C-alpha cells in the first residue's frame, strides 16, 4: 500500500533534530519526508490511504540493541514469588501458574522465614523449577528433577532439591536445549514481541540465540508471524551449524541472521566481571575470564568468514582490554556489550578501533551496590555514557528481562542517572544525557550498533518503523507516557 | 531511488493484455502504473530520476522457471569439441582451454575417426575430463583420474580412461562435491547470471542446488553480487542440512531458499523415462523409476514441515502418475518438472490436484527422436502445452545448459513447434501457442510456478524487473531481437 501521514509533527531525526509535517510510505519504507500538502498530493495521484494525524506526534520507533526475546517470553509467563512471606503463600502462587512446567522466580528465604524444599514443592502436581531472587540458586520438585537428570555434585543437593553454581548452569542448559520444545520457544517469542510492540519497541538485537530459538525464529519468519525486526546474534554452538551450510549474514523480511555473541567476563553483582585491580568489597578476587583470547579470536574469524557481526560482552575494565585485543588482532570494528567500566585510557582505544557500543542505562537504577564493588577511585569509569558517546556509536538497550523492557524507564535512567534513587547519581552527575541524545541512542544509535542501515530515522530510504504520540516526546516527563 | 519510466509503451501484463505509458518505481518495486504525465508528476514532487523511454517498449523480464546455474557457468567455460575431426584437432582445442581443470564436451568418435584416450590426453599438462556428445560417456587423463579416485568396475576402463554408466555418475558426484571448490561455484554462478542478465532473464528457479552451490549462493547474496533473483531448489542431501538448523522458506534480497528437487524417472533420450507401455523403438524396456513413492513422500513431508516447495521431475507418463500420487497423498499442490508425456486422463487429475507445471518448449527442437521413442499412438501426449495451460499454471524454462538459455528461442519453440525443423510439428500443430500466451508463461506463469508472488507483472506491488525493447515484442519475429 501507498500511504501518507499528514497534518502532524513528525520527527525524522534526533541528532541532528529534523521535523516534517508529512510522510509518504511505500511497502514499509519512507519515500518522501516533508510538507504535509505535498505528501497528500503524491498519494492522491498514486492512489492510496491518507492518514490524518490530527496534530499528533510521530518519532522513529525504539530499537532495543540487546535483549533476550526467549527469556523475556519466559519471564512474562513465570510465577512471581517476590514478596512471598511464607511457604504457604509460595505454594499458593505456584498452584495458580499455568502450563506444562511451572517456572517461578524471585523468592527469598529472608522473606519466607526458611528455604523452600523439593518435598514442599511436591504438593504441585507438575514439574516445578523456582529461581531465588538474583537467579544464582533454584529449587525443584521430584518431577522437574526427573526431567533434568542432573549430574551428582556438591552443588546439587538431591534431598532438599537445591541447585546452585555449576549445577544451576547445567540445569539451565538442560532446560534450554532439552526440556523446552521449539513450540515453547515460538510461544515465548510471540509473547515477548507483543509485549515489546505494545511498548513501541519495533526492532531488537536478540542476543545468544540458541538452536531451538533459531528454529522458532525461522518458523515465525516463514509464517509471517514475526511482528518486530529481529537481528539474531547466535551462540558459538549455533554458529558452527551455520558454517556447515555456509549461512552467514542473511536479511529476510523481519529476521536477520546478524552475528555471533561472545563473552569475556561475568558481572559486577556476582564479582565475576574482570577488573585490573581487586574488588573494593572483596580484595581476594579480581573476577573471572570466561574465554581466552585465542578462542575468542577463532570464533570471531569463523563469524567474519561468513560476513557475520561479532558482539562481545565486557563488563569489567580488564575484560574490555581483552575484547579490544580481539577486535584489534582481527582488524574488525565489532560491537561491545555493556562496557560498564571504561578507564580514561580505554576511551582513545575505543575511538581508534571504531567499535560499536550497546549500553544498558537502567543498570544505573538496578545495580545499587556498584560503588561498593568498584570503590570511589573507579567511580568515574562507571556507565560513562556521555564520554562514550563522544568516542563511539552508542546504542541503548535493556538486556530484557534483566531490566524492565519499557523504553521510557531506560530513557529516564540515561537522562536523570538515578537522581533520588541511587548513590551513583551524586557521584556521576556530569554523565547525564539530554533527552534528544537519549532518543537518538535508542533509535538510530541502536540501529547503527546492530548494523541495521535502513532503520532508525524516518528519512527517505529508511523503514517506516514509527510510533504515534499524543505529545512532543522531547517535552514530556519520561514516566508519564500513556497507552 | 524513486524513478519514473515515461513516454513509452509499457506492457504490465500479457494475460490479460494491459499497457500503460508510465511507471513509477520505488526501491525495486512498481508503485504506479498508468499515464505518463501522472508518473512524471509524482517523481517531480517526490524528487528523483525521470527516464525518457523515447517511444521504446517495456515488458516484464523473463523468468526461467527451471535451470542449472552452476552447470550453465561450467558449460560457458568448457572447451567445445563438437565437430572436431581428428585427435589432433581435439588436443589443439583442449590446449587453448583456461583454468585449473580443463573440462570439455561434445566430441564424437564418428567425427574423430576413433575414440580419444587417456594416453592422448596426457599431452595436456592439466587434469582433463571430456564428455562425449550426449554426456553419457567421458574420457579423462592421468591427472584427472588421480583427482577422481574412481571405484574399480566394468564401467571404468583404467587403461583407455573411458568412464560410463554408474562410473560416470560417480565421477560427476566427485567433481561436484570434492573436486570443485566453493570459489569455483562462485565463478560459475557469476558467469551464468551475467549471461542470463544479458539475455533479459532476470529471475530463475535454480534446480538441484548442492552443498557447495548453496555456499556460493549465500556468499553472493551477502556480498550483494547476485544480480538476478534466484529461487533455490535444493537436493535432498542439502534439505537434511537445512532441517538441522530449522531453515525453511527464506526470502532474502535476491536469494530465496525455495524448495527441494526430486526425481521419479530419467529421460526419453536414454529410454529411462517411465512409461505405462514399453518404448516403441525398444519393446524390452519401459524406463526406470529413480525413487519409490514412500521415499518421495518422506522427502516431500520433510520439506513441507519447513514450508518449502517440492518440485518433482516426471518425463514419462507413468512417472507422472507416481508424481501425482505423491502430491495427492501429502495433500500438497506441488510442481512438476517437464511433464513431457501426459495422457488425456491425466489432464483432469492435474487440474484436480492444482499442481504447477514447468515445461521446456525448446525440447521440441532438440529431441528429434521423440516420435521413435513413443510411437504415433502416444504422439498426442507429447509436450501438449496448449492442453496443459488449460488445466494448470504453466511456466516456461530452458533447463539450461541442456537447451540454449536464449528466451526468444524458447518462445519460438512454443509458438512455432519446430515447423520446418522436426517431425513433431506436423503431428502436433494444434498445440502451438500464440505469442501473448508464450510471453505470459515465460513471465508471470514462471513466477507463479516458482511461488514468486511479487514477480511477473509490472503492476503496483510487483518487483520492477523489466526489459527495454526497441520494438513491440508481440510483433517482432522471435529470432530477430537485437543487443
Amino acid at each position: 500500500s501507498l500511504k501518507a501521514l499528514i497534518n502532524g509533527t513528525i520527527y525524522t531525526s534526533f541528532n541532528p533534530l529534523k521535523k516534517v509535517s508529512g510522510l509518504v510510505i511505500s511497502h514499509g519504507k519512507v519515500i518522501y519526508a516533508g510538507d504535509s500538502e505535498v505528501a497528500k498530493k503524491i498519494v492522491e495521484l498514486s492512489g492510496g490511504e491518507i492518514v490524518d494525524l490530527k496534530g499528533k506526534y510521530v518519532m522513529p520507533a525504539f530499537f532495543d540493541s540487546h535483549l533476550h526475546l526467549d527469556e523475556l517470553g519466559m519471564s512474562l509467563e513465570m510465577v512471581d514469588l517476590r514478596g512471598a512471606k511464607s511457604i504457604e503463600e509460595l505454594i499458593q502462587r505456584l498452584k495458580r501458574g499455568k502450563g506444562r512446567i511451572i517456572f517461578g522466580f524471585g523468592w527469598d528465604q529472608d522473606e519466607l522465614g526458611e528455604w523452600p524444599t523439593r518435598k514442599e514443592l511436591n504438593a504441585i502436581d507438575k514439574p516445578v523449577f523456582i529461581y531465588r531472587k538474583c537467579f544464582h540458586v533454584a529449587v525443584a520438585n521430584d518431577k522437574m528433577l526427573e526431567l533434568l537428570n542432573l549430574t551428582p555434585s556438591k552443588d546439587f543437593d538431591e534431598d532438599t532439591g537445591i541447585i546452585k553454581e555449576k549445577s544451576l548452569e547445567e540445569a539451565r542448559k538442560v532446560i534450554n536445549e532439552r526440556v523446552l520444545t521449539v513450540e515453547d520457544y515460538v510461544y515465548y517469542i510471540k509473547r515477548a514481541q507483543e509485549h515489546l510492540l505494545d511498548l513501541g519497541v519495533k526492532s531488537v538485537s536478540f542476543m545468544s540465540v540458541n538452536e531451538k530459538a533459531l528454529r522458532a525464529l525461522f518458523y515465525l519468519e516463514r509464517e509471517g508471524k514475526l511482528s518486530i525486526n529481529v537481528f539474531a546474534y547466535v551462540t558459538p554452538e549455533v554458529l558452527d551449524k551455520l558454517e556447515s551450510i555456509g549461512l552467514g549474514r542473511f536479511q529476510g523480511n523481519r529476521l536477520t541472521i546478524a552475528g555471533v555473541k561472545l563473552f569475556t567476563d561475568g558481572s559486577l553483582g556476582a564479582r565475576t566481571a574482570l577488573l585490573s585491580k581487586p574488588y573494593s568489597d572483596d580484595p581476594s578476587t579480581s573476577g573471572q575470564l570466561v574465554m581466552e583470547r585465542e578462542e575468542l579470536i577463532r570464533i570471531t574469524e569463523k563469524a567474519r568468514s561468513l560476513g557475520l557481526d561479532v558482539a562481545i560482552h565486557a563488563i569489567g575494565d580488564k575484560a574490555l582490554d581483552v575484547a579490544l585485543d580481539v577486535f584489534e588482532t582481527t582488524g574488525f570494528p565489532g560491537r561491545i556489550e555493556h562496557a560498564s567500566l571504561v578507564r580514561d585510557d580505554q576511551l582513545e582505544r575505543v575511538k581508534n578501533l571504531k567499535v560499536r557500543l550497546s549500553v544498558q542505562p537502567h543498570f544505573i537504577i538496578s545495580d545499587w551496590w556498584i560503588v561498593e564493588r568498584v570503590g570511589e577511585e573507579r567511580v568515574k569509569w562507571v556507565y560513562r555514557f556521555k564520554d562514550l558517546m563522544k568516542v563511539a556509536e552508542l546504542g541503548f538497550s535493556t538486556d530484557s528481562p534483566i531490566e524492565p523492557a519499557d523504553p521510557w524507564l531506560t530513557v529516564d535512567a540515561a537522562v536523570n542517572r538515578g537522581k533520588g534513587k541511587v548513590k551513583l547519581y551524586e557521584l556521576t552527575k556530569d554523565q547525564a544525557l539530554d533527552i534528544k541524545d537519549a532518543l537518538h541512542s535508542y533509535t538510530y544509535g541502536s540501529a547503527r550498533v546492530s548494523l541495521a542501515s535502513d532503520i532508525g530515522k524516518l528519512e527517505p530510504g529508511f523503514k517506516a518503523e514509527y510510533i504515534i504520540l499524543d505529545r512532543d516526546p522531547l517535552v514530556v516527563k519520561e514516566g508519564h507516557h500513556h497507552h
